[PDB]
């Protein structure tokens, strides 16, 4: 409900809002632009939105230049980045193509819509993450070890993804009754995200590292031992091996656990909520 409005001139929120005569005051909402040291604290209250122009190509390179490290940075772990074309009833004078924009939208983690300042577009933009809201709290962000063989196997639980031919990005929501939701990402996709924003691990707060036999786990570690030491963490077993000995010597960093294939229907179950539920409880205030 409570929601800041970015982006450079030459359209924008003013007109955006204009139409919130519609939405405004059941399910509440508040709004404000974002340029006191205390009035500086209500800045980062938000829940989340940066548009550009599909006209001006330039506010669209200033939102991959200008507006971002902040909102990245300062942002805390909670939230989420939606990313906004407004026209689109200029739909002749889009200068910046949908895929690429919403593909610069997915490699950020962040949701993108074009609307229509205008009419139609809007009320059903903002319906939409109001349905989220109480469709669920809001994120959390785990990330999953990426070697070869086991991840998919593992994420079959979602929905099965071939879809994104190169970095996963996986969503699934389920709890008991605060309905949360948890968010899955690959190891090639955190790299990937790092050329994009470094360190977003700031918003990552689980570890997922899978296994079957044979892994040193030390390389993935260490370079995971940079943005972490926060965190949360499991090592899994998957599939000369399901000897636990040798588990808990690299485990000694953490906790672990071993199952296979579908006998997981408790074990996803356990693991992920297991962790998942501590999120909520362990660190709160
Ligand atoms: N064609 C078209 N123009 C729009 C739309 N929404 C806003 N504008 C135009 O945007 C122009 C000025 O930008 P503003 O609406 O004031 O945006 P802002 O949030 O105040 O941010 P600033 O650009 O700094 O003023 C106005 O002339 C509006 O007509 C839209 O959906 N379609």
């Amino acid at each position: 409900i409570r929601l800041l409005v970015v982006g450079s001139s030459g359209v924008g929120k003013t007109t955006l809002c204009d139409c919130f005569f519609e939405s405004h005051q059941r399910i509440s909402i508040s709004d404000i632009v974002g340029k006191f040291y205390a009035c500086d604290n209500p800045y980062d209250g938000y829940d989340a939105l940066v548009m550009y122009d599909i006209t001006e190509l330039k506010s669209f390179t200033d939102l991959k230049t200008m507006w971002l490290p902040d909102i990245f940075l300062y942002c805390n772990i909670d939230t989420q980045i939606i990313i906004i074309g407004n026209k689109k009833d200029q739909e002749i004078d889009r200068i910046i193509t949908r895929k690429e924009a919403e593909q610069f939208a997915q490699d950020r983690l962040c949701q993108f819509y074009e609307i229509s300042t205008k009419d139609d577009s809007c009320q059903l933009l903002f319906d939409c993450i109001s349905r989220d809201f109480l469709q669920c709290d809001i994120k959390i962000r785990m990330l999953m070890v990426g070697d070869q063989n086991v991840g998919k196997t593992t994420f079959i639980r979602k929905a099965l993804q071939t879809g994104h031919d190169f970095m996963n990005a996986i969503t699934t929501r389920f709890e008991m009754k605060i309905k949360y939701e948890i968010i899955m990402i690959d190891w090639g996709f955190y790299n990937k995200l790092l050329q994009t924003n470094p360190a977003i691990s700031r918003t990552i707060e689980a570890i997922l590292i899978v296994y079957d036999i044979t892994n040193e786990e030390s390389f993935q570690n260490i370079h995971r031992k940079y943005y972490p030491l926060i965190n949360n963490k499991f090592s899994d077993v998957a599939g000369k091996t399901d000897l636990e000995a040798q588990r808990k010597i690299t485990m000694g960093d953490a906790l672990t656990l071993a199952d296979w294939l579908g006998y997981k229907y408790v074990e996803m179950s356990s693991k992920d909520t297991e962790d998942h539920s501590s999120i909520i409880k362990a660190l709160a205030h």
